[PDB]
């Protein structure tokens, strides 16, 4: 099918946003992403699709861990700030953050936060599919969902 | 983790709601998921997570091709009806269907539908990644999305 068919298709289709996020030397590094989601239960496993050509991606790669921060309602600015080029550092400064068990990057005031290590990764052209056993979770209670559909967001 | 703490971490997690359908000699095959995202755009290709051990399973390792059907807010019953164990005449009785490329059936009235070729399957544990090249498409206009959040439904 043509490119531009294809995202017009999947602008109709609602997905939960996340910021996923790594610790570096190079230091805090992180990507909003919405093709994350749960794989299976034995162990809690989860995947986050990345594009092997991003900035973000080696980083990644060379730590094996990452940090699936979904969000809440009120976290479009912050999901826009790391959808977006640029730096790390000015990143990072929008929000408050601390670790569980990796040193990635737990977003405060988060939805959910899952804590996983990259036990695989599997290359389907462009993207990588980042096999991901979750060692971590904090949970939020009350609080709405961030979902993008139609190029806006959405409170669920 | 442990797995309760996982599924009531997942339940936060929002998500649109697909019946993924493949065809057959034994018939029409479906079950309803929420572990689907895009993955690439060159070419077009999304993920679907299926639990290798469902009785849908064995249907979709044959035929290698899928259909994504994904719902509107008015099709919770359908999305209920195909995640039940129902005899797949019952379940398929319930709506309308065609086909597009692959003689996956394609939901009538639905958000979207994305034909697909399941190029490669990667196993993971009780689960496999089912990796689809799209080869056609359907979206329709002005629909609102279903949605799976906190146990239960919801318009987007």
């Amino acid at each position: 099918v043509e490119v531009s068919q294809f995202k017009d298709a999947m602008a109709q289709l609602a997905s939960a946003v996340h910021i996923v996020t790594t610790s570096g030397e190079t230091g805090q590094h992180g990507f909003t992403a919405s093709a994350v989601c749960s794989v299976t239960d034995s162990p809690p496993t989860l995947l986050v699709c990345i594009n092997s050509n991003a900035r973000a991606y080696e980083h990644f790669v060379k730590n094996r861990v990452l940090m699936v921060n979904t969000l809440t309602a009120e976290q479009s600015s912050l999901s826009n700030i790391f959808a977006s080029p640029l730096s790390q550092e000015e990143r990072f400064s929008n929000a408050s953050w601390t670790t569980l068990t990796t040193g990635s990057p737990m977003l405060q005031d988060a939805l959910i936060n899952f804590d996983c290590e990259i036990t695989e990764i599997k290359h389907v052209g462009t993207h990588d599919i980042l096999i991901c056993k979750i060692v971590d979770i904090h949970q939020s209670n009350a609080k709405n969902a961030l979902v993008y559909r139609n190029r806006v967001y959405h409170s669920v």
